[PDB]
């Protein structure tokens, strides 16, 4: 097109356009005040309309990167506020855009965003909807300069829906707060998935990611032929690499192109893409990436004929090893939408090892004969862990389950700080609440999806302040052995018990007025501290102390003159508990 500004403006619409321009500037000029970004947006938008009325008007022929860089270099305080970044303005466009990219601050020093009171939010939202929503969109964007813009917009619209609905309800807070919590959770989850997947693309190279994409794309598109899944894997690897580099426009064009291709070849790929492919370009790739798995073909043979009994397995494997393993993965994954991607990768890995050991042995066709028998245990491992853990979650509530995990992982890595054990145990509990309500046929993908974020959050924390050599080993391992590495952690039989500190086990009547959430975190904190002090306590002993404590709390929150109850009965509870252990 003669005018990229005009074409993007027509295709996106005025509203999406303004929001995206705001996110972009917010991500590059992370320290300018909101009203500055508003003025930049309005100026750019006005220019855009000029180009929509006539693509030949001056400057409309310029590229997007040139116009963006020009507006950046129009900020008069650029050198005072950003220093080096102002030097990018001396370069010509190919180098200028890259320089700006590099000078994005992934960790700016900005005060933590305070969630105001529900009445304050609803009042501002009603009295000034667009400034209320846009200011927050800027506050979020400036704190995630590498978060993909369009997805941030997709979140923003869900925030708008949350306020439009809840600020009319009688119990506003009961409506909104859970929704704001969900949005926050998905936001940090996604924002960490991005960083994780790029760090894997850099650490382990294109091949491993290609493997992953074969598995997931095959579960999603079982009716597609291998050549098509392979074409999509190559294009998807390109998209991810480019998006991990950072350029918004390049990444967007790559995703839009892939979406166009997938929508023109629906019959070759999937039958559940009908509506996604009718959505506007802004939502297309997003919709296609979230679509449910396609129904798998009914009359699918077993893999025995192609990958075991057939002669030429070694010939077809040495001919193009990665293509062959890709074919094995493809056939296996499209047959098992129930398996996790990582599990399929342990299968493909195992099959690769044995094909390596057997095609060089006396008789290959006999060495690799009973290979699929090797898959069974690797498959039953996550299955048994799911059955047992969801079975435990059905017995105990979410909270008591959290306490079970708390005791197990505290005994496993007692060197981890207390608040981190509490937060990991509670998060794992939430994963149990969410996935255990699916049937078995759909539980393992769920767990993986959630575990990858939880075990990810742990690892970043552990990187900043390392404590356990075993946890470091699990965090530096390949993303396929990460979860198994954590499951392999054993109780630390070398840990020296922590010194008894009376205050750690002293309780005051304020606990009676705390919210259920803060009361829970207080008791769970004391429970971790209790296991760290008496790490060798047995399940029954621990239950006895916890029972004593629970009854003690309900007695002192029910008594006249509560503080003396907590101090007296507190002394008795502690003495008795030390004696029992
Ligand atoms: C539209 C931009 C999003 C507005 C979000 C308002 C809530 C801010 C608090 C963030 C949180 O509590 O998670
Ligand atoms: C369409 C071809 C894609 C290439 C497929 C290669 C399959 C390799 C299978 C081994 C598992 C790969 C998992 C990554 C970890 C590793 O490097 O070992
Ligand atoms: C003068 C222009 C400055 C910058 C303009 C804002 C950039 C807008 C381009 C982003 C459009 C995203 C297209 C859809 C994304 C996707 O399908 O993946
Ligand atoms: C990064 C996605 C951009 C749009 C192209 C994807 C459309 C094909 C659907 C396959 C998506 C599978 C799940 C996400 C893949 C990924 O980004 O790693
Ligand atoms: C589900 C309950 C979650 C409770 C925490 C422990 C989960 C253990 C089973 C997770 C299964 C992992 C699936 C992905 C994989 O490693 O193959
Ligand atoms: C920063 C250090 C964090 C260390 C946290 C220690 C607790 C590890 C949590 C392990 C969860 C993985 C669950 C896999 C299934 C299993 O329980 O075996
Ligand atoms: C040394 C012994 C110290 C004695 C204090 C007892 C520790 C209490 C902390 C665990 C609380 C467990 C939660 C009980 C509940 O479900 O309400």
């Amino acid at each position: 097109h003669k005018s990229e500004v005009a074409h993007r403006f027509k295709d996106l619409g005025e509203e999406n356009f303004k929001a995206l321009v705001l996110i972009a500037f917010a991500q590059y000029l992370q320290q300018c005040p909101f009203e500055d970004h508003v003025k930049l947006v309005n100026e750019v938008t006005e220019f855009a309309k000029t180009c929509v009325a006539d693509e030949s008007a001056e400057n409309c022929d310029k590229s997007l990167h040139t116009l963006f860089g020009d507006k950046l270099c129009t900020v008069a305080t650029l050198r005072e506020t950003y220093g080096e970044m102002a030097d990018c303005c001396a370069k010509q466009e190919p180098e200028r855009n890259e320089c700006f990219l590099q000078h994005k601050d992934d960790n700016p020093n900005l005060p933590r965003l305070v969630r105001p009171e529900v009445d304050v939010m609803c009042t501002a939202f009603h009295d000034n909807e667009e400034t209320f929503l846009k200011k927050y969109l800027y506050e979020i964007a400036r704190r995630h300069p590498y978060f993909y813009a369009p997805e941030l917009l997709f979140f923003a619209k869900r925030y708008k829906a949350a306020f439009t609905e809840c600020c009319q309800a009688a119990d506003k807070a009961a409506c909104l707060l859970p929704k704001l919590d969900e949005l926050r959770d998905e936001g940090k989850a996604s924002s960490a998935k991005q960083r994780l997947k790029c760090a894997s693309l850099q650490k382990f190279g294109e091949r491993a990611f290609k493997a992953w994409a074969v598995a997931r794309l095959s579960q999603r598109f079982p009716k597609a032929e291998f050549a098509e899944v392979s074409k999509l894997v190559t294009d998807l690897t390109k998209v991810h690499t480019e998006c991990c580099h950072g350029d918004l426009l390049e990444c967007a064009d790559d995703r839009a192109d892939l979406a166009k291709y997938i929508c023109e070849n629906q019959d070759s790929i999937s039958s559940k893409l009908k509506e996604c492919c009718e959505k506007p370009l802004l939502e297309k790739s997003h919709c296609i990436a979230e679509v449910e798995n396609d129904e798998m073909p009914a009359d699918l043979p077993s893999l025995a004929a192609d990958f075991v009994e057939s002669k030429d397995v070694c010939k077809n494997y040495a001919e193009a090893k990665d293509v062959f393993l890709g074919m094995f993965l493809y056939e296996y994954a499209r047959r098992h939408p129930d398996y996790s991607v990582v599990l399929l990768l342990r299968l493909a890995k195992t099959y690769e090892t044995t094909l390596e050991k057997c095609c060089a042995a006396a008789d290959p066709h006999e060495c690799y004969a009973k290979v699929f028998d090797e898959f069974k245990p690797l498959v039953e491992e996550p299955q048994n862990l799911i059955k047992q853990n969801c079975e435990l979650f059905e017995q105990l509530g979410e909270y008591k389950f959290q306490n079970a995990l708390l005791v197990r992982y505290t005994k496993k890595v007692p060197q981890v700080s207390t608040p981190t054990l509490v937060e990991v145990s509670r998060n794992l509990g939430k994963v149990g609440s969410k996935c255990c309500k699916h049937p078995e046929a759909k539980r393992m993908p769920c767990a993986e999806d959630y575990l990858s974020v939880v075990l990810n959050q742990l690892c970043v924390l552990h990187e900043k302040t390392p404590v356990s050599d075993r946890v470091t080993k699990c965090c530096t391992e390949s993303l396929v052995n990460r979860r198994p590495c954590f499951s392999a952690l054993e109780v630390d039989e070398t840990y020296v018990p922590k010194e008894f500190n009376a205050e750690t086990f002293t309780f005051h009547a304020d606990i009676c007025t705390l919210s259920e959430k803060e009361r829970q975190i207080k008791k769970q904190t004391a429970l971790v501290e209790l296991v760290k002090h008496k790490p060798k306590a047995t399940k029954e002993q621990l239950k006895a102390v916890m029972d004593d404590f629970a009854a003690f709390v309900e007695k002192c929150c029910k008594a006249d003159d509560k503080e003396t109850c907590f101090a007296e009965e507190g002394k008795k509870l502690v003495a008795a508990s030390q004696a029992a252990l």
